[PDB]
């Protein structure tokens, strides 16, 4: 799976972005079989695609021949005075420069549904903070040089916060759940009334499903049920979620006799007690676990036969963080934009909690007995390194780096100091590995943020992206061209 960028314009740019919006939504419209994302952002569009179904060619030559909404605002940003008396205005000024120009969304999905607005009128531009706060609070309306944004939820952020967006730019549960979307134009205006409420996660499995197969005894660290994953979502901040290690997932699913994207269950670090309501055939692959079925020990790699009453049980056995279960037929599940996968950035799906009852889509006549050697989870992981959208390779090739903290959005490195640096927001690539100014680098993995501004002048090669699936923190990795 490869993917690339087509810039149109440095900067904000109303023309360069047109240009590279007015493609994206050609595609979108009429995407072709192959096409991951599309995902615009000022005068850049990155294009995700599998060159088994879709040649590059293809994609370009599609190429060559390829609404106003009003947002009310309560003025109390608690940066409103200092930017005030910083630019050598008043409030009154502020707000009115504020509302004067109908925006127009040049990016959005920072986080799932977050526009990034411009242009912001001369005087009322203003650089970012040196230092962001770790939380904004949801339907904030803040301002940076020459854009404004929503903050649809609660995230980190250094922007001057002018004011509260009266309505929610994001909600799953809703009949529209994106209020903007790229490319459509925004008016602000001053309103009175409450802050509105952020959404719940919205639950993308029944609570009471038809064919129960399974009790949630005991729920493990962060259970979450996955498929292929989300796809042409990226353009409003969706991530491509599924299974972090995509390889394991796969071998679980065919055991069972399953398709590729079936349903079933991720799990890390701790795994859940889970008691068959009738009988199946399971499976279980992965790393850092063993199974265990009333007792009797179950390798990974193999289908087994699970009665009705039956508890199963994972015991860590390391290396490895991270397993999976899969069941004959596909575990029942309600899509949200086409996926079973959560994005709990997004707030859509959740871990699995105690009491939960899972349930078969389909009754599939499976014998079970099924193995296959899993390919074994190597000592120090040797990460191949593709040339990314920015001397640099150098730095990481260097010499050995040591897994500080990893999860599902990436894996943070420590080691060698390696050249970063920092721009306009630009779509994040598939496992770019992400160097700022001053900070330890970070690879990004399947729930990545759809837009980044900090450099990636490498990608990790996407062969390879499966055992930053297992990183533990003090994994040692090797980087190499």
């Amino acid at each position: 799976v490869r993917g690339f960028y087509l810039r149109f314009g440095e900067g904000v740019s109303e023309e360069a972005n047109r240009r590279a919006l007015a493609l994206a939504e050609a595609l979108l419209r009429a995407p072709p079989p192959g096409l991951l994302d599309a995902v615009p952002a000022y005068g850049v569009l990155y294009l995700e695609y599998d060159p088994r179904r879709l040649s590059r060619g293809r994609l370009l030559r599609l190429l060559k021949g390829l609404r106003v909404v009003e947002i009310p605002v309560r003025y109390d940003g608690e940066d409103l005075p200092e930017v005030a008396s910083r630019l050598g205005l008043s409030l009154e000024a502020v707000k009115a420069l504020h509302q004067k120009p109908l925006y127009r969304v040049y990016a959005l999905g920072f986080t799932p549904g977050f526009p990034f607005l411009a242009e912001v009128e001369p005087a009322l531009r203003l650089p970012r903070k040196p230092h962001p706060r770790p939380r904004v609070p949801a339907h904030a309306v803040a301002v940076a040089g020459v854009q404004t944004g929503i903050y649809p939820l609660p995230s980190p952020g250094g922007w001057n916060l002018l004011g509260t967006s009266l309505v929610a730019v994001y909600d799953p549960h809703r009949e529209t759940p994106f209020l903007l979307r790229p490319g459509d134009r925004v008016r602000f205006l001053e309103a009175e009334g409450p802050t509105p409420p952020e959404p719940r996660p919205l639950e993308l499995l029944p609570e009471e499903p038809r064919l129960p197969a399974l009790l949630v005894e005991e729920p493990g660290l962060m259970d979450l049920v996955v498929d292929g994953g989300r796809f042409l979502g990226g353009h409003l901040g969706l991530a491509r979620s599924g299974p972090l290690d995509a390889p394991s997932a796969r071998l679980a699913n065919r055991l069972v006799g399953n398709g590729a994207g079936a349903p079933l269950l991720e799990f890390a670090y701790k795994g859940p007690v889970l008691t068959a309501l009738r009988d199946l055939v399971a499976a279980f692959a992965g790393y850092g676990f063993v199974a265990l079925l009333e007792g009797e020990e179950i390798p990974p790699g193999q289908s087994f036969l699970w009665p009705r009453g039956k508890t199963l049980r994972f015991r860590p056995r390391g290396p490895g963080v991270r397993g999976y279960l899969a069941v004959a037929g596909g575990l029942e599940v309600r899509p949200f934009l086409g996926s079973a996968s959560p994005d709990l950035r997004g707030r859509i799906g959740r871990p699995l909690w105690a009491g939960d009852v899972l349930g078969l889509e389909a009754l599939r006549p499976v014998r079970p007995g099924r193995a296959f050697p899993q390919r074994p989870l190597p000592e120090a992981f040797r990460l191949r390194l593709l040339p990314g959208p920015q001397e640099a390779f150098r730095a990481l090739c260097s010499g050995p780096f040591r897994v500080a903290r990893a999860d599902r959005v990436g894996v943070e490195l420590l080691g060698p100091e390696v050249p970063g640096g920092e721009g306009l927001s630009e779509p994040t690539p598939l496992g770019g590995v992400q160097v700022p100014p001053s900070g330890r680098p970070l690879v990004l993995l399947a729930d990545k943020g759809s837009l980044g501004g900090y450099a990636k002048p490498a990608l990790v090669d996407p062969r390879d992206l499966w055992l930053l699936g297992q990183a533990r923190p003090g994994v040692e990795i090797h980087f190499t061209s």
